[PDB]
């Protein structure tokens, strides 16, 4: 109802957010990762080292095994299970409940993270990445099919963890400013299209087709900003540079060590806002998301202040993770084929800048093929 579903995501930084949603009769409670990045529904259905709960299919009335098996890759980890559909609904969500098709993990490999405190995958993409192929209609569109509720989920993910996934509609009590929408290139990933790449107001100079190659997406399922390996090495080169009036190991900059200052003395100020051009809803006109240091600085776990370095080199294309999503609010309008971004409440605040969606611009595409 909205009210309702404002504050809906926890999550431990760093670790992911999640949701808490039912499958089966009777009900069984599961925390479930929001991951836009990927297309299955999919939850732990046997004990595990780390899982606290799970699904355990047979105390379902509602139960139908499907009789198929089921592997999802990611770029992290991996699983592979049981497909089945079941009764599935949203505590703090829509008040409805629909018959969706639920993977059943078997087994998985570094799939599941020690004290996150999630279950399970709910995949809001497209169809056309579902596994084992788009048959396999994914939890979102049953839920558009099957009831009222629009087309359209939203989602502010906050930083410094809380957030809120606002499905069928937009609350505008949760951002200021005006939304800025930028069209969905194709529904498979979230894919859209990065027309400038800014430092401090420095552009990177590179062919704007770099910046998408071979694709850029958005997703909330994946932690870092992940650039592709020219834009990457042009952006670390800028960030050093701006800023090597300190020390790092230079395995900071690959993110496998973390630096440190006392606290309350990070020298914020010394690292640059990177600013994404991303394409507008007109000819050759784009807008912008500026993206501040607390924002790819991730703090991480003594009374240190202490920071990992959440920008990666990626061969698959640009992922605007966690770290480009958790100042703004993000609209996924499917309906229109276009994905909205507007400052959040829940926005970095440092006394002197500020992370913004601004436009509009002007260019002269972009996508690779
Ligand atoms: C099946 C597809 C839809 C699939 N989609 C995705 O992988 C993207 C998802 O968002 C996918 C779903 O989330 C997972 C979370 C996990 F803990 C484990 C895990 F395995 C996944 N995410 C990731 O792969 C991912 C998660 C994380 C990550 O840390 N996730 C946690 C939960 C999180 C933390 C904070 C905020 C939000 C989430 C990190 C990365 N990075 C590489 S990183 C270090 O940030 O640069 C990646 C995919 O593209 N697979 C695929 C991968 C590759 C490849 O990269 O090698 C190649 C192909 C292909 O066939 O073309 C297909």
């Amino acid at each position: 109802s909205f009210v309702e579903m404002v504050d809906n995501l926890r999550g431990k930084s760093g670790q992911g957010y999640y949701v808490e949603m039912t499958v089966g009769s009777p009900p069984q409670t599961l925390n479930i990762l929001v991951d836009t990045g990927s297309s299955n529904f999919a939850v732990g259905a046997a004990p595990h080292p780390f899982l606290h709960r799970y699904y355990q299919r047979q105390l379902s009335s509602t139960y139908r095994d499907l009789r198929k098996g089921v592997y999802v890759p990611y770029t992290q980890g991996k699983w592979e299970g049981e497909l089945g559909t079941d009764l599935v609904s949203i505590p703090h969500g829509p008040n409805v409940t629909v018959r969706a098709n639920i993977a059943a993990i078997t087994e998985s490999d570094k799939f599941f993270i020690n004290g996150s405190n999630w279950e399970g995958i709910l995949g809001l993409a497209y169809a056309e990445i579902a596994r084992p192929d788009d048959s396999l209609e994914p939890f979102f569109d049953s839920l558009v099919k099957q009831t009222h509720v629009p087309n359209l989920f939203s989602l502010q993910l906050c930083g410094a963890v809380g957030g809120s996934m606002i499905i069928g509609g937009i609350d505008h009590s949760l951002y200021t400013g005006s939304l800025w929408y930028t069209p969905i290139r194709r529904e498979w990933y979230y894919e859209v299209i990065i027309v400038r790449v800014e430092i401090n107001g420095q552009d990177l100079k590179m062919d704007c087709k770099e910046y998408n190659y071979d694709k850029s997406i958005v997703d909330s399922g994946t932690t870092n900003l992940r650039l592709p390996k020219k834009v990457f090495e042009a952006a670390v080169k800028s960030i050093k540079a701006a800023s090597s009036t300190e020390k790092f190991p230079d395995g900071f900059w690959l993110g496998e060590q973390l630096v440190c200052w006392q606290a309350g003395t990070t020298p914020w100020n010394i690292f640059p806002v990177i600013s994404l051009y991303l394409m507008g809803e007109v000819t050759n006109q784009s807008f912008r998301i500026t993206i501040l240091p607390q924002q790819y600085l991730r703090p991480v776990e003594s009374q240190d202040d202490c920071y990992k370095f959440a920008i990666s080199q990626s061969s698959t294309g640009t992922v605007m993770g966690a770290v480009i999503m958790e100042g703004f609010y993000v609209v996924f309008d499917r309906a229109r084929k276009r994905i909205g971004f507007a400052v959040s409440a829940c926005h970095v605040h440092d006394e002197f800048r500020t992370a913004a969606v601004e436009g509009p611009f002007v260019t002269l595409d972009c996508g690779y093929n």
